[PDB]
């Protein structure tokens, strides 16, 4: 890539320098340099291990919704294994809010997945809405009040699959955060300039002691530095289309063909 | 910031260094560079540690903000899917709800909640809610006065009124959270670090000044700047409910709350 | 590995030999620069071992969760139902099943004999046609359950009690499955390593002489043999020495619940 | 901060250092300063690390009376949602409650309790909790007989008394949790080898430094001592969260506020 | 202390180190610190993180052990609340939820449970104890079934039997979550690299350290390779935290804790 084509030559460049700008007092020597090149290593160990974090809490948060999702079905299953029309109603519900929280994160537009599940009835409903993922789930909980206040569902087989649209809340608020969250940046920034000005600025430092091999010892350690810096950059927002970033469609799919094998489609 | 100041004290000191030069091989004084690298790597290692604990207590201090959004949310959708008729105290919780988050800001701030208080809910609770050490905790007690009395009059039974209640147990435990990061911010985490960070940067030049001739300057402002860059992030971090720019859009985060709890009660 | 090792003790001895053109060819590997670069590597090595070690430690907890689950579900089927032990024999089988069933979810092999083994032919196929059939196994394992509450045997309360015993094994069936399913932070390493390794002896020629192959294998071996450690940790489910000894454990779980079933 | 001493000591060595070392070399005894920070940087590693270890312990001895306040301020808010009107109860609990969280306090101060007891509590009550050798946690059992008693008078059902008992139970993790992290020495080595180790890396620095620095080895040695042995203070001080030092646990500043909170809270 | 032998060699590995570098210069054999120092800061690194691993795992331990006390304190707290006359019941659940912690500590230790188990049950139940293959685990199943008598009898409520119920179950997670790391070591791969490559640099940097030091070498050589093995040697103190070494942790001490707490709530 560009950042090393240009250290190899500005390393061509350094030779060049050294010898025809002997003049000027540019002594470089090699000990300053290396002292700087272990703390930005430790500072970007330090990030790159909260960028890693913050890419499994997404990781986590998504698959609680395969989990959660998958308990709910099962349990509207076990307790009332008659009333398959509020099973195909709830795992609509359950199934758009995957797509809804799908799209929500990409800031794509979820209409096609949304009639694709739903009546248009209520598909304008979610969509007039500044929360349509929060008002799905306010949805699948009017299917279940109903069920509670038709008597067919107790308080306390209500309460127990009140308490699934109670993991579903925190993973759409712990996502809404992560995407929300720009706390990562002002690092990066500051460590994405200072680790590029090193690697530019280095054939300069090493070509007192290391001649012509400076070019190849050097597009070696900024190959070193520039990949370790651009992990970061694909952990810090993980909702990406990225092949890198989580297959979020891969992952709804498979929740929509799980809630359907479970409700004896 | 500070950090441009001290940015130009480590260039003056170079200048100083050039000419301390001359002095300082008959002084009898030299400084050469393996002593501070080793120094320099210390510091280094201290830093990362620090400001790991700097951003545990951000991420932690915007993880608390994110489940009043989440336990409002729920209370608000448990109310309707249980009493879906009882509308007249949908709008009381939510705007006890409402006004538990806005109090918690000014809580956090140390900035009056009366305005936003009177904005939302009559004047005798107003004045209840201030009249206690903490009003964002009499706040919960008059939304559990809510659902206490939607259970006294046979509408919420026991489990649906614990459902509601657990709720009220959640945010309970944010405010302790936040309160808690509030009144516990260690000292030497930051009397050491950026004294001897300081003092480290201005020394620095002297012991670079035998190896490098006139470049003492520009290989010394650059190291001073990741140290003092990577140190100061620690300090935007260590306030997150701060009013700076890098602490967290409370006050955003309040109209989001309010304007979602409004939005699922049709308003 | 053993390969590497070796490679390196030649690679080290190529630089032996190419010394004597070092003068003439104007070469001045020395040490300073490489010294900064290991420095560097091992720190990143070590973060992403450790990253690889915490990914081994919680699947070998999300299995320990499927052994405390299901002997507490025994123990409440026997402690609230304790005569019903057509229904107590039949969950057990559920319950094994679901262990060995992830297992050969994990390592992609087939139950259809495991299930065989332990449950009657309908359900082996009801359970071998569903796109997860461990899944599948716990809504049968929630059926049984389920009637007995509808039975009449099982009070809402004590329904739960067990219900929550099975949204316990749910969340593990999900945390295996999403790491068993989650290249770049690796393969900057796997590259980056391999290649210092090579080019240090020829800047350690500069001051080890003949002593340069020893010192050099013996740096090379503490850099590879943490890598590597993070490569095996990296896949906790698979079949290397310090993968979890997953049938070990199918086992420990099934004379567990066969020693509280009377 | 006894690190004035090994401070002032420092500066001993380096004098010694510097006018014995033309003496010194009478038969080829040579310190460098490579060894040196291989050594040092590898001590900083484990500092680093130690340092990391007794944070946690001091964050973790932080969320413990972090739930204190939130348990017994949702206890209390509890009692009075569901039993507004039966205050002699309300007085009771509240001043368990509150002796609960004074009585934690001088169990971990190793302190005497009995002022704090005999304010809150009627005696018979008092030599009760007394006699027993489990203070804190026979206080807990009396707020537990408050409930019961509630419970067997048809005051509170088994659900409504189950939201309570919940609450109890937040209190004994954090009751067992406090009293683990109390009786933990356990490797006192881990830090008493490193406070020796450290200890012989700053007398022996100056004698490793000044054939570089010459006279201004006493100012770089006493800055890298500095460095070393605050990093290390500051371990051992958050290792015992408990203690008296400034950078440990506000514990009476907690008691006060619950106690406020909890009187505030109720008249 | 495995450790002097290894220290101790470090001095006769210098000794050796002086003679041998004058005819090192001879012979074509040199060795410089910088090169070994990159060893160094790269095995501290590698150690540092070891031993936060042996670290958190000997922490869970000791947790682990922490709820044994929280929750067998509350389940008696619960019955006398719950159930205040019923003493006779209390006594039984209480011996129960003694004999699991002892019979844990023995587990743990592969020692012998039954003069305990003995001292505390009738011996109609020890048998019933030691005929599983996991006694400890049948000892919660017959404390379920004390519970699970008294709501059978109309004395609990299924509400009541659950708040006694999860307090079980926080017991069972200690069960595994022991049995687990008394199955589970910090890898066997780590502390052997760990073990061979600070050997292997602490036998070696008396070598590297002769041209510096020339007389000093051993009075430093001997100072880093303590350092390196103190840290290597305290993720072997913090392996066994089982064991009955003194820095181990005192379950002995930790079950007669327990006992005492729980005859403290029951009068006895
Ligand atoms: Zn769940
Ligand atoms: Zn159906
Ligand atoms: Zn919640
Ligand atoms: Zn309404
Ligand atoms: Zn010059
Ligand atoms: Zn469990
Ligand atoms: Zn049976
Ligand atoms: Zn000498
Ligand atoms: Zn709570
Ligand atoms: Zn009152
Ligand atoms: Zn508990
Ligand atoms: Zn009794």
């Amino acid at each position: 890539i560009f950042r090393l084509l240009l250290n190899v030559l500005m390393s061509i460049i350094a030779i060049i320098s050294y010898q025809w700008y002997e003049q000027l007092g540019i002594h470089l020597t090699v000990a300053p340099f290396s002292l700087l090149g272990i703390a930005i290593a430790i500072f970007l160990g330090f990030r790159n291990s909260a960028s890693y974090s913050r890419f499994v809490e997404a990781r986590n948060l998504w698959g609680t919704v395969l989990i959660a999702e998958r308990t709910l079905v099962r349990q509207l299953r076990n307790i009332l294994p008659a009333e398959h029309d509020a099973h195909r109603r709830i795992v609509s519900y359950l199934v758009a809010f995957s797509w809804s929280l799908k799209h929500q994160l990409r800031k794509t537009d979820p209409t096609a997945d949304l009639r694709r599940l739903l009546p248009e009835e209520r598909v304008t409903e979610i969509l007039a809405s500044s929360m349509p993922t929060n008002r799905i789930l306010l949805l699948a909980g009017n299917e279940i009040g109903q069920l509670r206040e038709a008597g067919k569902l107790s308080d306390i087989t209500y309460g127990l699959m009140d308490n699934k649209l109670d993991e579903l809340a925190h993973v759409l608020g712990g996502c809404e955060r992560l995407a929300t969250t720009p706390v990562p940046f002002a690092a990066t920034l500051i460590l994405q300039r200072t680790v590029y000005l090193f690697c530019t600025l280095l054939p300069f430092a090493l070509v007192g002691d290391l001649h012509y091999m400076t070019p190849f010892v050097s597009v070696f350690i900024s190959y070193t530095f520039l990949s370790w810096d651009s992990l970061a950059e694909e952990l810090e927002d993980p909702f990406g289309t990225a092949a890198n970033d989580l297959p979020l469609n891969a992952m709804c799919n498979t929740i929509e063909r799980n809630l359907l094998d479970m409700t004896g489609q």
